[PDB]
């Protein structure tokens, strides 16, 4: 298991344009497009994405290249951000993955609402921590994927994903 396997498993592979669970275009492996209601919106963006005129389809290599740059870019906001990056720079490497899961799904924004949580995994308070991140609108709208997430910062292990 890595983050790349890992994030497959959470965000699935679909090569048309779709929803995802916050109703939002969404393509390939859990790649935004944008969070306009408009489908159109959503093709431009795509097209911008490849260098193609793609009208709402794009192969598997086409999907895990987005995917490359996805993780790449979650990864350097991480390092380039003063409250992450501390955090970050303090886990090991299967906890990394977890933090780096978080962010994709949620971006930097999303992850600002978790200052208590940050705190307690620089602590390497990991129970608490656990408890800490359920207490979420993260945990309430995506529990299954949340608990995969959270059991990974609890243990440091890849127990959640088989
Ligand atoms: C991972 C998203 O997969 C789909 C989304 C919407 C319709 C069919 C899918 O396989
Ligand atoms: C609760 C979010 O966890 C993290 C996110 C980004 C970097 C390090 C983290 O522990």
């Amino acid at each position: 298991m890595n983050i790349f396997e890992m994030l497959r498993i959470d965000e699935g592979l679909r090569l048309k344009i779709y929803k995802d669970t916050e109703g939002y275009y969404t393509i390939g492996i859990g790649h935004l497009l944008t969070k306009s209601p408009s489908l159109n919106a959503a093709k431009s963006e795509l097209d911008k994405a490849i260098g193609r005129n793609t009208n709402g389809v794009i192969t598997k290599d086409e999907a895990e290249k987005l995917f490359n740059q996805d993780v790449d870019a979650a990864v350097r906001g991480i390092l380039r951000n003063a409250k992450l990056k501390p955090v970050y720079d303090s886990l090991d490497a299967v906890r990394r993955a977890a933090a780096i899961n978080m962010v994709f799904q949620m971006g930097e924004t999303g992850v600002a609402g978790f200052t208590n949580s940050l705190r307690m995994l620089q602590q390497k308070r990991w129970d608490e921590a656990a408890v800490n991140l359920a207490k979420s609108r993260w945990y309430n709208q995506t529990p299954n994927r949340a608990k995969r997430v959270i059991t990974t910062f609890r243990t440091g292990t890849w127990d959640a994903y088989k």
